[PDB]
């Protein structure tokens, strides 16, 4: 619209703001004995996650402790380094903040902004399906962050309900940047959950940032319907259906939703909304989103569709005497 150029200009500072952090990434912005270990939120594959309280600010963070040796053994030195490099340079309202990042002789630490909400997958199974104006609320946030990400030449390539958490404010928080890559052109690496994989990826051909727009379709659909547009039992058949490109909308889907989904879920990489001349705008302008105030969403002004509800054991913290696999995580 009118002075709707201040977007092409917002996207330009965020860039000069990312590359700067990308060129010379921040390391060791804190240390273990600076936080008060509250509880153990759970143990993952590389290591456990502990709720912590920053002694000084008295703030609450989600420290993801990930064993240096164990990481290497699991064969993921690069995947780890890359996820920390992206998180550290990135900065956007619907992306988890990597508050602090440090290390020692035995393991790497990543202090995240703590969120109590929970995964979209969960909320989806509980609520069943979402109101069109509810999914629209979420899709809006996804659309914005992909615009942010893509401006930076970052392909998320892992959009799915599990990677989406809900704020104590009701908003989205994209998490887990494992498979994210900085790419100008096309790439080939296969990954991510099958029902969101776009035809390009499956047909082992070259793919680009358009993969995220396809997934957004699968996601918008699943939210409003209550189940993914392409679901099977065995992978081989999902692929089949994901390539056929034939979507069947549940009868209650609005005429507007159907249109938007049809453009997003288009096998033709040259007709897909998002990978076109008018780029992101074919999506932000589409009638389905006509009721959404993009700047309000960004500012967190809009009202949330809902807000999730808000004898002490123990654990050890093995911070070894001499540095194990130190040469490997020099960049961390």
């Amino acid at each position: 619209g009118s002075e709707q150029e201040s977007v092409k200009e917002f996207l330009a500072k965020a860039k000069e703001d990312f590359l700067k952090k990308w060129e010379t990434p921040s390391q060791n912005t804190a240390q273990l004995d600076q936080f008060d270990r509250i509880k153990t939120l759970g143990t993952g594959s590389f290591g456990r996650v502990m709720l912590v309280k920053h002694k000084e600010s008295g703030n609450h963070y989600a420290m993801k402790i990930l064993d240096k040796q164990k990481v290497v053994k699991l064969k993921q030195i690069e995947h780890t380094l890359n996820e920390k490099r992206i998180l550290q340079a990135v900065n956007f309202p619907f992306l988890v903040k990597l508050e602090f990042s440090f290390k020692d002789n035995s393991n790497l630490y990543m202090v995240m902004e703590y969120v109590a909400g929970g995964e979209m997958f969960s909320h989806l199974r509980r609520i069943g399906r979402f109101s069109e104006p509810h999914a629209r609320f979420y899709a809006a946030q996804i659309v914005l962050t992909f615009e942010y990400l893509h401006s930076l030449d970052l392909i998320y390539r892992d959009l799915k309900p599990e990677n989406l958490l809900i704020d104590q404010q009701g908003y989205i928080q994209v998490t887990d940047f494992g498979f994210a890559k900085r790419v100008k052109g096309r790439t080939w690496t296969l990954c991510g959950t099958p029902e969101y994989l776009a035809p390009e990826i499956i047909l082992s051909k070259g793919y680009n940032k358009a993969v995220d727009w396809w997934a957004l379709g699968v996601l918008i659909y699943e939210m409003a319907a209550g189940y993914p547009p392409f679901f099977a039992d065995q992978p081989i058949q999902i692929y089949e259906k994901i390539v056929s490109g034939k979507v069947r909308f549940p009868s209650h889907f609005s005429s507007d939703l159907k249109d938007l989904l049809r453009n997003l879920l288009q096998v033709d990489l040259t007709k897909r909304f998002g990978n076109l001349k008018n780029g992101v705008n074919d999506i932000k302008n589409h009638k389905w989103f006509a009721t959404t105030d993009w700047i309000a969403i960004y500012q967190r002004k809009v009202e949330a569709p809902f807000i999730p509800k808000f004898d002490y054991e123990e654990e050890e913290i093995r911070v070894s005497i001499n540095e194990k696999c130190g040469k490997e995580f020099t960049e961390f």
